[PDB]
């Protein structure tokens, strides 16, 4: 039992290496998410979003498993307010399996205090041609002060109810359109436009 | 002693696992430390400090541990001089215990090399207001040559010797003035700013 | 053997505890690479490069290990070509031995299917002078349509064909100028310029 201890000593010691590399996985998991969001966004209120693996993407989204695509949260202006785009690939309400949707959900910033509410800041969403012609489909809205949506946000991990166009674009016309391409190499590419600031305009 | 061996072997085995989570460990903290300092900063010579948990700050600082709180390092200009900021919270020298100090402290830079010295840009040191009125507390300064705090820092990681106001402000008027808010739901804001570069002005 | 089966079980335990450090490891790794990539690039279309231990950087040059120096990878634009500098420190082709050599290679960029091909962007490759005096070793070049370096990247890590000058500057001239200094506290800088977009120009 002198060895019986120091091997039971032993088992309890290797279980706590075991806990350690799940917790040290965890936060390697976050940190590779952080790295992203700081490489990909940009904090001047535009954002382009890179979508790829699209057919899988979109074969993925008729299953339940991915019920929708979101990006990185962006920042319109450095100390601004802080969002990220939900783009569903085959629809959401009334656009759903045969529209794409896209829209824009407010998230919890760090400057939140700061900033007036409601949000009055216009929001302009495209989806891009690679073809270089420039014929994007590119939408754009007032936010209303009525919608809770623009209400600063409280969701925290989810963020504020998500806003936009349920029927951003026809999927006949996403898949296959006569003016442009809009997927090209299996990726698509959708930008986001958010005026920064006002002052007198 | 055949396997007495093999479970030495396995002992010095284990032991060496434990050394890596460990290094494994200090790394990933050092990481957590950088990606911080990367999402916070601006290197537009502006910094916006964003304290939090400020009554638990507030009484551990009258504690010996935490004697002052420290920014993340933001530069002046992308390859300009890098520098910190340090509120004390219940004051240091002059103003401690009656006062909230703010100083800024230079750090040894990357391109500290490139730069001129001694340290000539102007800063200019407040504490936002919650409310939305404007009436912050804005303090600003003019460097002089005389100072030893202005000159190229070597000090590495303590970076040179703090400069600012002791008195920034009466902690009385700092927890409740008539003027605005300054700590609403136990936050408070503080901003640096510092003329970027000069040429012609 | 009921004991047996479970040390046997002990063992292979342990030794997947070890396979999860080396891949945990090399997430650290490929982690810090990434953090310094952030740090040090601008994405304005100007890179600064912080070359140190010069002179272990050069002896080491001579020997087979380390052939070449190379930058962070850095943007023409946030979203604009995605490029890295090569400095070969001891020379390369025509320069070789006794030039320092400094060129830029394109790499494969995220935004890449946007951009139209191929690169026409002007490009100005220079070393700092840490005297002060602003007389740096700076030069330019318009690329050529004819060259496949600036054909769109496929190459992935390796990136696109080198192109620069060779014969960028003698090295007696670095080692020691007239004019300048350009090697202080065994510190060196390469200052890359590309104009980042033209509309009109």
């Amino acid at each position: 039992e002198a060895l019986r201890e120091h091997l039971g000593t032993l088992e309890e010691k290797m279980k706590r290496h075991s806990g350690l590399l799940d917790i040290h996985a965890t936060q390697l998991r976050t940190h590779s998410e952080h790295l992203q969001e700081l490489e990909a966004t940009s904090n001047d209120g535009k954002l382009i979003w890179k979508i790829e693996d699209f057919r899988n993407k979109r074969e993925s989204e008729v299953k339940g498993h991915p019920p929708c695509l979101s990006s990185v949260p962006f920042h319109t202006g450095p100390c601004g307010y802080k969002m990220a785009s939900k783009v569903y690939l085959n629809g959401d309400g009334e656009g759903r399996g045969t529209h794409l949707s896209l829209y824009v959900v407010l998230m919890v910033g760090d400057f939140d205090a700061l900033l007036p509410w409601p949000f009055r800041q216009t929001v302009a969403l495209s989806v891009l041609d690679q073809s270089g012609a420039g014929n994007h489909q590119s939408l754009s809205f007032k936010p209303d002060l009525t919608s809770k949506s623009f209400q600063r946000p409280t969701d925290e991990k989810a963020g504020n109810v998500a806003v936009g166009f349920s029927c951003f674009i026809p999927l006949i016309k996403l898949e296959e359109p006569q003016n442009a391409t809009y997927v090209k190499e299996d990726t698509m590419f959708v930008k986001v436009k958010v005026d920064m600031v006002g002052l007198e305009q």
